[PDB]
DNA sequence: CGCCCAGCGAGCGAGCGAGCGCCGAGCCCCAACCGCCGCCA
């Protein structure tokens, strides 16, 4: 059952509200005098006299008017008489039964009329809006405001003393907090509790959201941190995402967020293994070109899977000895452009040598030389341990234990030193090496390794493992 | 023309009681009333009118009025 | 003669705005530094 806030603004000052008042009225308002009932705890020094018999007579008129112009005597009300600002109100509550909505405004006018000349006896008050009802905008077009039971706890009975002095009402529930702290805060407590279970009954959370999430997180799942490969993987996709002007900027950040995670939390053979098997591995480039030198395919297969997840620590390096054009140059840039970041030694700068080589995957040493000048750093970078560098034209930066390929003609364990050579540093770098003598020269029609074939090749690698020993010369097959 | 708006007469007020008190610069705002300044750059463009009143009250009372 | 249209009105709420606010990208001007030149045995 619904309920109409009717606002009654009382007039404090009867001289200045009602100006040519009867004697009699402000006599017989002044006399009257109210008693805390039997079951009360409130201190009555505080509540006022006269302006709680003038809105005890307000409402006592209002209600039987009610009653009289609905024809329905049994109705449910409440009434709350408090003080505003500086001027005294009431909160008066009266049932929708038998008064719709559109018919409210003739019987408050009604009510309002008869007040006037019967109450007041001519004289009317000063203070705007002294009988109307809650609207609901805040406005002459707002509507009539229909409450519920749960307004009166949810906006008059949490009042305290200052703001509620006498409220009279009819429902048994209320009846007993009509002048009493104790009911009222026990009323309070009871309807909060009811209040907190129905409102009970960081991640941004959005379609656009969720969206770019999966976008990007799919994105990363394939391997693709520039716009070099979202053309070459799927080139409908980028044309579906640049087509939005938001998506601009949202592209470079995926692409910097999934490079930094790649750089954070992610390694080399997660992306140089396959997903699914292989069943017909002998038709691969690299099964061909390890059988071809009569490497065992199985023990060349198993070296490589332990140097790309560091399996053998300080031997985490292979190196490619053997002519030109001899299956290494392509093997190597093969597994180099399989995953993403990957390094490139310039032993030709001897200044600036390790450049770039920070924050990669596959350090890829094209044609390398060994020198004096660049000895210290090397073993380092072999070895599988953190050292800094120098870049060129830019701050030094670290380079963590990262995987590293050799594939050169000259002897890499001879370090040169301008017009001449030196064996010194010979077993440091023969201990963290694994030398592939690739001597026989591929044909003119064997056709570069696809970045797929590398993948089917880890991925035998994966499904057979067999026991590496620690060796510099690595096991031909029978 | 002219044009009639609630913003633009609260602009031409605050223009004219500049120019009625004098304000030369923005030290003098803050000593003549500190909430019409607090309240002006309250908005959410901040100092986009600002300088731009102080400006035109100068040039009127520069090209106007004299020493 | 106690109803008659029936003529009147007073809102009356579900609409209409229109006007502002707060982002949202999107240009725009400005300052701490790079390239190239003057300056002497």
């Amino acid at each position: 059952p619904g309920f109409y806030e009717i606002v009654i603004k009382v007039p404090s000052d009867l001289d200045e509200h009602l100006p040519g008042i009867s004697d009699s009225f402000v006599n017989w308002v002044a006399e009257k005098e109210w008693e805390l009932p039997p079951d009360s705890d409130m201190d009555l020094n505080l509540i006022e006299q006269a302006p709680l018999t003038v809105a005890e007579k307000l409402q006592r008129d209002f209600l039987t008017e009610w009653r009289r112009v609905s024809k329905a005597p049994e109705a449910l009300f409440f009434v709350q008489f408090e003080k505003g600002e500086s001027y005294f109100h009431m909160h008066v509550l009266v049932e929708t039964t038998g008064v719709k909505s559109m018919v409210l405004g003739r019987f408050l006018s009604q009510i309002r009329e008869k007040l006037i000349q019967r109450i007041y006896r001519g004289i009317e008050p000063t203070l705007p809006n002294w009988f109307a009802v809650t609207k609901t905008r805040n406005g002459a077009g707002g509507g009539n405001k229909v409450v519920d039971e749960s307004y009166i706890p949810n906006y008059l009975l949490p009042k305290t003393q200052p703001e509620l002095q006498w409220a009279w009402t009819n429902m048994e529930q209320y009846l007993s907090a009509c002048l009493n702290l104790t009911e009222r805060k026990r009323l309070v407590a009871q309807h909060l509790t009811h209040v907190s279970q129905t409102q009970e009954q960081p991640v941004i959370r959005s379609k656009t959201s969720a969206r770019y999430m999966e976008l990007v997180g799919w994105l990363v799942d394939k391997g693709i941190t520039s716009e070099k490969q979202w053309i070459q993987e799927d080139q409908a996709s980028y044309i579906s995402f640049n087509a939005a002007s938001n998506s601009r900027s949202q592209i470079k950040a995926a692409l910097d967020n999934a490079g930094k995670i790649m750089s954070l939390t992610k390694t080399a053979p997660d992306y140089l293994v396959g997903q699914q098997p292989v069943e017909d591995i002998s038709s691969n480039r690299i099964y061909k070109i390890l059988e071809l030198n009569g490497y065992d395919p199985q023990y060349a297969a198993s070296v490589f899977l332990g140097w790309a997840t560091k399996k053998f620590g300080k031997r985490n390096t292979i190196w490619l000895f053997g002519p030109a054009t001899t299956g290494k140059t392509n093997i190597a840039e093969a597994i180099a452009h399989t995953v993403p970041f990957y390094g490139c030694v310039n032993w030709t700068n001897e200044n600036f040598p390790f450049n770039d080589c920070v924050d990669k995957m596959v350090i890829w040493w094209e044609e390398g030389k060994m020198t004096a000048k660049v000895v210290e750093s090397a073993k380092a970078i072999l070895g599988g341990s953190k050292v800094r560098v120098d870049q060129k034209c830019k701050s030094s930066a670290q380079i963590d234990p990262t995987p590293v390929i050799v594939t050169s003609n000259t002897n890499m364990c001879a370090v040169i030193d301008g017009n001449s050579t030196t064996f010194e540093h010979q077993q440091p770098l023969q201990d963290r090496m694994f030398k592939f003598e690739l001597t026989r020269r591929l044909d003119h029609d064997f056709g570069k390794v696809t970045k797929q074939e590398v993948k089917d090749f880890f991925r035998w690698a994966k499904d057979h493992v067999v026991e590496v020993e620690h060796e510099f010369y690595v096991k031909k097959g029978g």
